[PDB]
């Protein structure tokens, strides 16, 4: 219809377009509008029915505190240790109101002539953690000790993801010159017939990348290679002298970048509070200042409940369900939120990463989740849906495991994080719930080089049941702790800004991230990671999200360590296609070795790495396609990651994920499509809009150069920051119910994305505006006062420029 509108996003604006192609009116400055301070800016907004507009907003001047310490023996003893600190954001304005500047969600009514009237707004108050002063789990305690990952850049390259391997397991266990009694000793040490002395227990925290504490701030500093360069945890000698040697060697525009790059303008650009970049030398603010303000990033309206989740490009510990009645709301831990990995065994293979548990130790200082009794901290959010009154999501495990907090310079876990490759073995039964409940790494480390005869493996030849000479016994693994120093044993929690749990180094991580591990069967199959590169997603019913909201609201009391639990969820391993790298090795050949800092990234879809996937744009649809008699319609979410685009197949009957009976065959639920070199050439950390049209069943993901950051990590201006191009994603295969006899499917219904014609390397996108199911008109600036007006023929998402209509509608 005439009288219908399009909402379009400029800034803090959204704009009603006609389908004449021109504005109805000055749109509405959602800041402005909801008597905000000018330092807010919209971040998502969701148009809800015909009468509501919810928007998100965040300040750059928003400043969070952590209380560590914990003075005296009683006090308030229900005050939340995390807090807004008022003082410094104060003092952050300086470069009339005293406020905290936290994040909303705006709620507006419509009225007449296609305009929004402000209605309230609902706070994003700080998850809540009871400061203690006792120094039964603690997530306190875990916070207080808790190391987070400087964010990885879209110019962070494969040598600086790489650290050092760690200690192999027969060093831990038998101590240094006494590793040659493995094979006689293993029995009693818990790591019956485990055939991998030399498996590596993590890697060295001593350089590289930055990980630092709540009240710590990452450098705008990377190194090029995390095995030369670096201070890692070592935030002292960062300070001290490492921070002038970075600043010196990577200047900010206005000084070779041999050691550092300066990834300014990316972090920005990632939504990382950079002073003297906002739009409106100094160290950064808090990792917990830059995880609030991450955390605030995408919303979804829910009959009244508002869900709020963070970044696909930095991981966040926390999620808002808040009420639309309500003044503010307290985010819900997702150390908090048990989720379904797939099977318990699943579960078991993260859970127990995250740090060491044993009866015997009860020190204040072993203070990882494990310990704790806390679930996995952290994701890297895809994004969320609502449908069928349900809400859909889909996330990236962020990296999540333990650190050895001695002070013991001569230990052998001595300054190293404590990771191993949970790769199925070599000898792993058929069919996909085999496969994925593979004892191999379970308990500990196993996975390494194994060399056959002259054939390569990074994957053990033996696993489960299939030990012994007999190949009956237990292939038997444990977490990287002496036996005698269980007691005394002291592992805290560290947090990865990536997918991956170990960045150690070696071939068997490449093979992991890569997924390059297959076995030597003629019916060949991947090999899956239960650690690495693992891909999230669910959906979530109302008292599954009321769960959430109570335990959100629940202060300190009996209800501290009540987990919320989310069941119709599951985990998939989903890695990095292999072919995005130049030099991608293979298992089985003639010894000709490739570790991480040696991989050569060959990829141009908006990373200079070829080693960690990401995923973005998750949006569900209702297929419009008719079922059978007595169904329900079918409905389905896509996203895209790094090579193809994958998609979540859900029971409309039930709304639960799609299942079927036989367990050999690969889940129904989740389906990965590689998608072509034109596709593969689009930057995905640019996405600036995803839609579904309900008539044709076809979703569409724009992507807008503009989005790219200014300047790169050797502070060189940014090619091609102009243009646009934007992807059709399409359904494939067979359907559930498409028949009458259609009970169960035996194959995953797919996706199919691919670069639609739409698009430009020399203009400057206001956005799309689907006309009709035959047409499109996209908007563009220059300079162009009216905006630039191209039509496109839609051709069942295929589209084709309109020469006669589109010069048409410009000319004057």
């Amino acid at each position: 219809s005439l009288a219908n509108t399009y909402l379009l996003q400029d800034h803090n604006t959204l704009t009603p377009y006609t389908p004449f192609t021109t504005p109805l009116n000055g749109g509405l400055d959602v800041v402005r509008a909801a008597h905000l301070h000018p330092s807010y800016e919209l971040v998502d907004w969701k148009r809800v029915g015909d009468t509501k507009l919810v928007a998100l907003v965040r300040s750059a001047l928003v400043r969070v505190k952590f209380q560590d310490t914990t003075s005296s023996d009683q006090s308030n003893t229900n005050q939340n240790a995390l807090s807004f600190d008022t003082q410094e954001s104060q003092k952050a304005l300086n470069g009339s109101n005293s406020q905290d500047f936290a994040s909303y969600v705006l709620i507006f009514k419509a009225a007449p002539r296609a305009t929004w009237v402000f209605e309230r707004k609902i706070k994003l108050a700080l998850p809540y953690v009871k400061q203690e002063s006792q120094g039964k789990g603690s997530l306190y305690k875990t916070l207080q000790d808790l190391l987070v990952e400087q964010p990885v850049t879209p110019y962070t390259p494969n040598a600086g993801l790489a650290r050092v391997n760690g200690v192999a397991q027969d060093t831990v266990h038998f101590g240094s010159g006494q590793e040659s009694s493995w094979n006689s000793q293993r029995s009693q040490k818990g790591l019956k017939n485990n055939p991998g002395p030399k498996a590596v227990t993590g890697f060295k925290l001593d350089k590289g990348r930055a990980y630092r504490k709540l009240n710590e701030s990452w450098p705008v500093y990377e190194p090029l290679d995390s095995t030369k360069e670096g201070k890692g945890k070592d935030e002292s000698s960062w300070k001290n002298s490492e921070k002038t040697t970075a600043e010196n060697d990577a200047p900010l525009v206005g000084a070779t970048f041999s050691k550092y790059l300066n990834t300014a303008q990316a972090l920005h650009q990632m939504g990382v509070i950079v002073p003297g970049l906002e739009k409106w030398t100094d160290a950064l603010p808090n990792v917990i200042t830059q995880l609030y303000h991450t955390s605030t990033a995408q919303l979804a309206y829910l009959n009244g409940q508002i869900v709020v989740m963070g970044s696909d490009r930095v991981p966040s510990l926390w999620y808002w369900v808040v009420g639309e009645d309500q003044e503010s709301g307290k985010a819900t831990w997702w150390a908090k939120t048990e989720l379904n990995w797939g099977t318990d065994k699943q579960k078991q293979f993260v859970e127990n990463q995250l740090g060491f548990k044993d009866d015997s130790n009860s020190d204040s200082k072993n203070s990882n989740l494990k310990a704790q009794g806390l679930t996995q901290p952290a994701y890297l959010i895809a994004g969320l849906d609502v449908v069928a009154d349900h809400l859909v999501f889909a996330a990236f495990k962020a990296g999540a495991v333990g650190y050895d907090m001695t002070t013991d310079s001569s230990a052998s876990t001595y300054n190293q994080a404590l990771a191993w490759s949970t790769t199925a073995g070599l000898d792993s039964d058929g069919g996909y719930k085999a496969l994925v409940e593979n004892t191999a790494g379970l308990n500990g480390p196993i996975n390494g080089l194994f060399t056959l005869l002259d054939t390569f493996a990074y994957v053990t030849p033996v696993s489960g049941m299939k030990g012994g000479s007999q190949n009956n016994e237990e292939v038997q693994t444990t977490y990287p702790v002496k036996s005698d120093q269980k007691a005394t044993a002291k592992i805290a929690s560290l947090i990865n800004a990536s997918p991956l749990n170990s960045y150690g180094d070696d071939g068997v991580t490449v093979f992991d991230a890569l997924g390059l591990n297959f076995n030597f069967k003629l019916n060949e199959e991947r090999l899956p990671s239960r650690t690495d590169q693992l891909l999230v997603y669910g959906i979530v019913n109302e008292s599954e999200l009321k769960s959430a909201r109570e335990n959100a609201q629940s202060t300190s009391d009996d209800n501290s360590n009540t987990k919320v639990k989310w069941t119709n969820t599951a985990s998939h391993y989903l890695p990095v296609p292999y072919y995005y790298s130049a030099n991608f090795p293979e298992a089985g050949n003639r010894r000709r070795g490739v570790k991480i800092s040696t991989l050569e990234s060959q990829a141009t879809d908006g990373f200079a790495n070829s080693l960690l996937n990401f995923g973005t744009g998750l949006k569900a649809g209702v297929d419009p396609a008719p079922v059978a008699r007595g169904h329900k319609p079918n409905y389905s979410a896509v996203l895209l990651v790094r090579g193809g685009v994958v998609r979540l197949n859900f029971n409309p009957d039930t709304d639960k994920l799609l299942d079927s009976t036989d367990k050999n065959s690969e889940p129904i639920s989740f389906s990965y499509t590689p998608f072509g070199s034109a596709e593969s050439a689009v930057d995905l950390t640019t996405l600036k809009d995803v839609t579904y049209i309900a008539e044709s069943g076809l979703w569409f993901y724009t992507f807008d150069n503009g989005e790219k950051p200014t300047y790169d990590g050797k502070q060189q201006q940014v090619k091609n920051r102009k243009g646009y191009a934007v992807i059709t994603v399409s359904r494939t295969g067979i359907e559930f119910n498409e028949d009458a006899n259609t009970t169960t499917l035996s194959q995953a219904p797919a996706a199919l994305a691919v670069q639609n014609g739409i698009a430009s390397s020399q203009d400057d996108l206001t956005g799309i505006l689907p006309l009709s199911d035959e047409f499109s008109a996209v908007i563009t600036k220059d300079q162009t006062w009216t905006g630039k007006v191209d039509i496109y023929k839609n051709t069942n998402g295929l589209f084709e420029k309109d020469d006669q209509l589109s010069e048409n509608v410009k000319r004057r």
